[PDB]
């Protein structure tokens, strides 16, 4: 079953953990695999606030911050308030052959650089 690749940069409180409906508030660049930049939240000055697990971000997205709708996965690990890690997300969990024209290309892996800063 697809998952997305999840490289933990350095550890946070390793007890605050985002569940469906929870809102978050991360940092963020996300770029292709060729280092390539296609968004970011750091450039913009300002965190990014979302609602995950829900379908309101991309669902490679949903699944790293929510450990899998809470069901978690083989080598998934739980990103904890106040983590830094890398997350690398197929095609399949983000924009698909589809992709959005101009911005992302067809059957795109991207990845971030994201810090996790709140949970709720």
């Amino acid at each position: 079953e697809e998952l997305p690749q999840i490289e933990i940069v350095q550890e946070g409180d390793n007890t605050t953990f985002a569940k469906p409906g929870d809102t978050v508030t991360i940092h963020y660049d996300g770029k292709l695999t060729n280092g390539k930049e296609f968004d970011s939240s750091r450039k913009r000055g300002k965190p990014f606030t979302c609602t995950v697990g829900v379908g309101q971000v991309i669902k490679g997205w949903d699944i790293s911050l929510t450990n899998n709708y809470g069901k978690g996965g083989a080598n998934l690990p739980k990103i904890s308030k106040g983590t830094k890690a890398i997350l690398t997300i197929p095609p399949n969990l983000a924009y698909g052959p589809r992709g959005i024209p101009g911005i992302i290309g067809p059957n795109e892996t991207l990845v971030f650089e994201v810090e996790l800063l709140g949970v709720n």
